[PDB]
């Protein structure tokens, strides 16, 4: 925090990541609405990763409005994360369990930046982009965003048995770089298993990518 030298800030402003996982090789996000694996240690990583923030700070999740709709109600906000959700038919309102529930991400980050980063008196480490398709394609081309933390999904069935994917990932390689481990887990705060995780006939590697 700030020190008597008063060079330093209360907080480093909040790094922005874009959490996804995408089936190789055509970067397929969505079929049908939902998703075609259920990979239960994929989604322990996702809890821990948007709960771990470092002492004294909490991190966010941005969500749209779909996407909340598909969170059991009883847990709902997610616990331990400020919780925001985009329908442009918002109003902007913060409501009576702190749920931010904004028109844009614009208008959500105007706000934040307002607040100095600050949100039930805790700073903001890092904001995570969570979802759904629409909200990513949306803001992976947004400049704010700092890295992606994309888990590779293959599918390792027989290939007549791939599900068909029919929404994707608009990701440009081109502007993305891929980080080794190490980066990884100091960025998550986390020990992450390294290499090819198995479940059924799925397997899966968690990755990190900075912008090229
Ligand atoms: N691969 C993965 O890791 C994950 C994949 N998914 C997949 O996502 C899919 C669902 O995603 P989707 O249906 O796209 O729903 P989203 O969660 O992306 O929410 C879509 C809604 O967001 C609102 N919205 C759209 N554009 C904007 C904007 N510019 N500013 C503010 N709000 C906006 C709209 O509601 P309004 O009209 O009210 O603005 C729209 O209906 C499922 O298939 C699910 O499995 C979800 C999570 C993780």
């Amino acid at each position: 925090g700030l020190v008597p030298r008063g060079s330093h800030m209360m907080s480093t402003r909040p790094k922005i990541s874009l959490i996804v996982a995408a089936l190789q090789p055509s970067m397929g996000i969505g079929a049908k609405g939902s998703l075609p694996w259920r990979l239960k240690n994929e989604m322990k990583y996702f809890k821990d990763v948007t709960s771990k923030a470092k002492d004294g700070h909490i991190n966010a999740v941005v969500m749209g409005r779909k996407t909340w709709e598909l969170i059991p109600e009883r847990f709902r906000p997610l616990a331990g994360r400020l919780n925001v959700i985009l329908s442009r038919k918002n109003d902007d309102l913060i409501d009576s369990n702190g749920v931010y529930h904004f028109s844009s991400f614009d208008s959500v980050m105007k706000h934040l930046e307002k607040d100095s980063f600050r949100f039930k008196d805790m700073p903001l480490d890092k904001i995570f982009i969570i979802g759904g398709s629409q909200i990513y394609n949306l803001l992976i081309l947004d400049s704010r965003v700092d890295n992606l933390l994309v888990t590779q999904v293959h599918f390792v069935g027989e290939d007549a048995d791939k599900p068909q994917m029919d929404t994707f990932l608009d990701w440009d390689l081109s502007k993305w770089k891929r980080l080794e481990h190490d980066k990884l887990e100091q960025y998550v705060g986390l020990d992450v298993p390294r290499g090819l995780n198995e479940e059924g006939s799925y397997n899966y590697e968690y990755t990190m990518w900075e912008k090229a």
